[PDB]
């Protein structure tokens, strides 16, 4: 580790008697801080993505306030910083557009301002990724606080998730199945304490994922977002992030690509987001490590999925916590050999020290391995001429039969295409057809929506059917079923084979072997290709022009070309 | 209903251009509120309890917001104006010793500033009773906000609520039955959400009393102090309150003698806490409603307790609410005769009106009226010539073998004396004795501590013996079992028949009489009684003193001589 | 000094594991705090005086936020405990009367709760003594935080102080001199930031005797609510009242006979307000300092007030900060053999070692000896027939020609009587006459407001003359000049002389010899007296009641007389 006592970075602001430390220093003193915390003791920057527009990150300023005295405790100095706070339940045309511009946002506001270390305050789908990708190309000590999932939801007796039963609540009040007033109070109870999608959506997974990265303190990612107990957490991080600081323990030492193993394999684990893969492979783009598409297949075979949360399975992260939420999950991945035991967490403890010792407290929910949903509930990586660059699917969520499947293409030239032709009766359709979606990805949607799951077209439900092999360039919500392939790449917005897919075409779908195929000739392939043009529309201005020109694909985590990688913490020059 | 526009009280402070005017309004401008705030439009006083030492009122702050924006809505003038907060699990001796200072502190807060109308923002035990009394004294239109109940604690994967698994997790510390890392989580999961007891301890029985005398919205009593609907709840009341006050709606119109009535029967049917009658009989006594111990005899008779709670039942308040909470039982004795529909409540509707239509969403906890705990879980008013002025029994908590019951005494001469010889194994007693405690009561303790609920000596549980009759002026904690005679007055401390039994005394309990008999001739009791002097300890000073000099018995609420009775809300003499 | 590592009070809460203390210590976990909080490391409680109806306190709940920072930096656990707040400008019939109510609720919060030390946050006039008086009931380690005066009032270019032009803006809001436009704006330039009083009134008064008893850290007394360095020196409380806990520096140790003369000749030396001679009395009580209206006699003597501010001068608080506040003074007073040099303050330091270097800045505001407004600015106390238990009056605010004066008396029964004669030109009155004043004390007001400085008949300033002599037992505003006898004891309402005193009879007043007589017979001034009857209206019930029972007088502070002295910090008896 580093010396103790030593000059921070901080100190290039608030250290000495030049007069470019008077106006820094004296500057902020008007807010009234005694002389000694500019004496070169850590600043503590806590980075905060609360907003009264983010309703899942609603109660993170007392959280804030818990590291500050955390803070203060261990001697260093904190200040809170707010940041850009992408919002999914609020953000159009998707959340996911704006990840890269919170995690540019985030990254100047480290390197640009006097802190020596950060608390990452983050809840909702995008914060987490976001944050911890602008922290992780400065390379300052780090650490997440996470907020916390919402309660269960109850209306009349029985336990509703949070998104799940949109479905039956809207068919009512349509339907005349319930009233208004009966309406109000059903709204009511579906998201009913402050926090995020209680199911293993993708907040629930990304909270996962940075506890099992190490960039978290053990049992950070279930407690719920009211629990006594994620005060009490935030106010420990306080008080670590300054040892942190001292030690210098960087994002850069603690995500190492056995750390990124070790969250791939509790992906699996806890039956986690497909989006997980998106955005793990752009915070790894930014650490430096090289992860792939691939790593995400052979790491994922043969994890069982067990924890038992909807969408895969049935309770809530209520009682993910109570059981011992992710430690418990860590511990079996170890008993396993699954685990890399020696990874190093914030905390300055291996993985393993964090984890041995826990015990499982309910095997309902955390399944023993006999009784587990899949055996092999990783997420698989298809290959083929259809997507060149990779396509994902999570074969737990998926029908046996659909697994190896071919038929003949439905083919929805956008989104707007595909809700004008779904629900009309005069489509030729039935359940063995493959429908396929273009103009989803990052540049074609544009931001790559959570509209993967395309609903099957009332004709087929009508059969009793519920499920039918869909492919898009889109993404997926955390909560979702059904025989799904997503981030198809190349998407069709730049070029990829799945633009040139018409009517009729065949395609074959052999998850078993990882191939995804179109079944035309390579010369037919070719000449669709070479008479594409981009069909969608072109911005010419904003930061929707500067997305269009910089995003990647889905394959390598969908960043902006230009951010990846790290670019340090060296202090700019001085200002005056 | 009176006329509006008219001329507040507050307009005495804050309307004119008289000096005394600019004073008092240019003052309160230097916080910065523009100059139409002082126009006369209703000025809000929210009477705060929060305390960062009342932990049970520890989100009421944030709940202060949501009362402000409120009024603001309204267009009202909101003031927060925190208040005295007797903390159960803090004060000592007992918060019962303070909740007449805190009745005080609230009733000269109120008439001696510029505020037309109050929002009593109260949970923890004593809050809830000290606030009313204080703002009946005053006789402004008053409305309640109650925190609500903490979540239920999950230790290991099993409802334990909070007082409950005191025994075995004290028992297990010392007996080494577990680690003291193991201890630690298991207190950090009793109480682990911001509210009160989450039993049908004396804060949720007080909330209770709250709505059921129509002083708060309808369903106030149980929504999670920590639910997304109790901050909904506070925006709600404080435009209510601004109505309230144009309306002139007072609380002497709402708390009328059938609205107690309707209180007494709600605690009836929800078992709950024997505190609940000091508490309402000190509220009547503020208001000038003639309610009496026989008033909570005679209108507790044959009203079952339905609502399936610890301490005399299963679940936790958590369950009472996603059941439909406090309204489904106020419909229930309303479909029985045992409500008076028309009581108006602070809604300006009738309570009848109120409840009418709700549905009962989990008969697990809110029981039909076959599978209730009690059919007459009312409480008991016993007399004789050991209780001349009355004393208490809660049936449902009994032994049935027990409600009729002789035997003989075996006294503690206070509670040093009882905790001296309960375990000594020397000690003269079976369980077909009646325990006795003295000096326990509002003078004697001082303050009626909860210690009527005795232990059973040693020697009595080897037997596999659950149960023995206990009497005292003590208080009990609203989590209780057992056959206990409670608020035995007068009280010992002041020369009540209970300060002269001796051991060997005879003694008969008949709760079907409502009997309680000290066995001895009325010339032996005449001259033990005559013999009496004061052996406790008398403070000379402080308010230990004050206390001493003026607090009543139980059976009238124990309050201040000096403060029973309401002194209205005329505007005082001017300072200058 | 005393043993660290040590059981500490808040243990018998807090420490160890019986099942009391994790009742105790289990509830106040769901507020969410680390365990190890508990260990024994001081519990500080942060006693605040904040509330929307205070506006003087306005910014008291961010200064408490700057104190938890210091107490979490020093290693303590900071608590808010918010006490009852008795504003001079919203509070009817007058704050005094609610000064021993405040002081009663302060002790009983510090003694019953777990609670090792108190930050004493104040600001309006009574908060002060009220905080001290109770602080001081219990001999904790106690300090104090003023939140500091409002800045200086600009209106049209010319500097208005707080309750200065009163007179003006009133005047001519109704002779037509001004819009109502023009006067909306008038008002909002004299309390322009939060803050209190901005001239050498009670609350700049009660500052100064809080540091020059050396109760609050060197340069408390002066900083503007509202400037950085309050915020600062805030922090830098939090961080001491730790180390004051662990070192056992209890307010007996602080507020010593030689204190208390240390505050009496800095009084005189700031030209304070007749107020603090109450307080101090009052807060000497519970101490048990030995300190008489005598004390204030002989150690005012020769002091000149040194301080260039209204009502005695010229500038307002914003400048004597600027100048060096009081520290300035009180090295002066120690240049000259007037300081008892080695008194104890809250710092560990003596007040000779805490100011002796300090600097003036600004000899127009604090002047030197020679230019001095008064050489014997004290208060003197007067003694008589007329005042049996004394009477006080500020020479520096006098008028020469006045000192000695004898005259006949024109009285007025009460304050309503003085309204009605006083404007009415049939008033037998001219400039030699004595004006008399009855039932304006503690009992009789009640509550002694201030009204002593009453306004001359016009009849008088027709005349051109400023000034006549005035009689009462009533108090005075801060804010005043005139030749004024005030606190006369006593009072009317309880049977003192100044109760029989009859239109035309001979009064004279002799500042010099500390004399004012009633020039009537001993005979007739006997008969009087056993005539009298109390004329004024007496409470039956509520806190009126109690104050009128046991308020004592003016002459030795006005405190509640069950309320004399310290009853120390002993942990009461357990709650269960
Ligand atoms: S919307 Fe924020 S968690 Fe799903
Ligand atoms: S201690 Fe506050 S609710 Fe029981
Ligand atoms: S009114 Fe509060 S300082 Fe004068
Ligand atoms: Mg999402
Ligand atoms: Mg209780
Ligand atoms: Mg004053």
């Amino acid at each position: 580790k580093a010396e103790w006592p030593r000059k921070l970075r901080s100190q290039e602001w608030y250290g000495g008697t030049s007069r470019d430390v008077i106006y820094h220093r004296g500057w902020l003193k008007n807010q009234g801080y005694p002389h000694d915390l500019f004496d070169g003791r850590p600043v503590i920057g806590i980075l905060n993505t609360w907003s009264d527009m983010t309703p899942c990150n609603g109660h993170l300023r007392e959280l804030a306030e818990k590291v500050k005295a955390g803070v203060w405790e261990a001697g260093g100095f904190p200040l809170e910083v707010p940041v850009f706070s992408a919002s999914e339940n609020t953000f159009r045309p998707t959340a996911m557009m704006y990840r890269n511009l919170a995690a540019l946002a985030v990254e100047e506001a480290i390197r640009g301002q006097p802190m020596d270390g950060c608390v990452l305050l983050v809840g909702c789908d995008k914060t987490t990724p976001s944050l911890l990708m602008g922290a992780a190309s400065c390379d300052l000590p780090s650490i997440v606080v996470t907020g916390g999932p919402m309660l269960n939801g109850y209306f009349r007796g029985e336990r509703v998730g949070s998104g799940t039963h949109l479905w039956k609540f809207s068919e009512m009040v349509k339907a005349g199945e319930m009233t208004q007033a009966e309406f109000l109070e059903a709204e009511a109870s579906m998201s009913r304490s402050s926090g995020t999608c209680n199911t293993m959506g993708t907040a629930s997974t990304m909270a996962s994922m940075a506890e099992a990265l190490g960039m978290a303190l053990s049992g950070n990612a279930a407690i719920p977002g009211v629990d006594s107990r994620r005060k009490v957490m935030a106010q420990l991080t306080g008080r670590r992030i300054v040892q942190m600081v001292k030690d210098d323990l960087k994002p850069s030492e603690i995500m190492t690509k056995q750390a990124f193993e070790n969250a791939i394999r509790t992906n699996a684990a806890i039956g986690g987001s497909t989006n997980a893969v998106i955005h793990l492979l752009a915070i790894a783009g930014r650490v430096g490590i090289d992860l792939s598409l691939d790593d995400w297949d052979r790491c994922g075979r043969d994890v069982p999925t067990i924890v038992n949360l909807m969408p895969s399975g049935k309770y809530l992260m209520e009682e993910f916590f109570y059981a011992g939420g992710l430690p418990v999950v860590l511990k079996r991945l170890g008993e396993a050999g699954l685990l890399h035991k020696d990874a190093l967490t914030v905390s300055g403890e291996t993985v393993w020290d964090e984890v041995k010792d826990v015990v499982n407290w309910n095997e309902d929910v955390i399944l023993p391995a006999e009784k587990a949903l899949t055996s092999s509930g990783g997420i698989v990586v298809l290959r083929g001429n259809l997507a060149p660059k990779g396509a994902v699917l999570k074969p737990s969520a998926a029908s046996p039969h659909l697994l190896v499947h071919k038929g003949r293409a439905v083919v929805f030239e956008d989104i707007d295409d595909y809700k004008a032709k779904i629900n009309d009766d005069n489509l030729d359709i039935d359940e063995n057809c493959i429908m396929v979606m273009k103009n989803c990805g990052p540049k074609g949607y544009p931001g790559m929506a959570e509209v993967g799951n395309m609903g099957l077209p009332p004709k087929v439900l009508k059969k009793g059917i519920l499920d039918m092999v869909r492919i898009s360039d889109a993404r997926m919500a955390g909560t979702a079923y059904g025989t799904v392939v997503l981030h198809t790449s190349p998407e069709a917005a730049v070029g990829g084979p799945l633009a040139v897919v018409k009517n009729g075409d065949m395609i074959e779908l052999d998850v078993p072997n990882r191939r995804l195929h179109l079944d035309i000739s390579d010369e037919e392939l070719a000449r669709r290709l070479a008479e594409w043009q981009p069909n969608h529309d072109l911005p010419t201005s904003g930061y929707a022009f500067l997305h269009q020109q910089h995003v990647e694909g889905a394959d390598t985590g969908a960043d902006l070309d230009f951010l990846k990688g790290c670019r340090g913490n060296a202090v700019g020059k001085d200002s005056h």
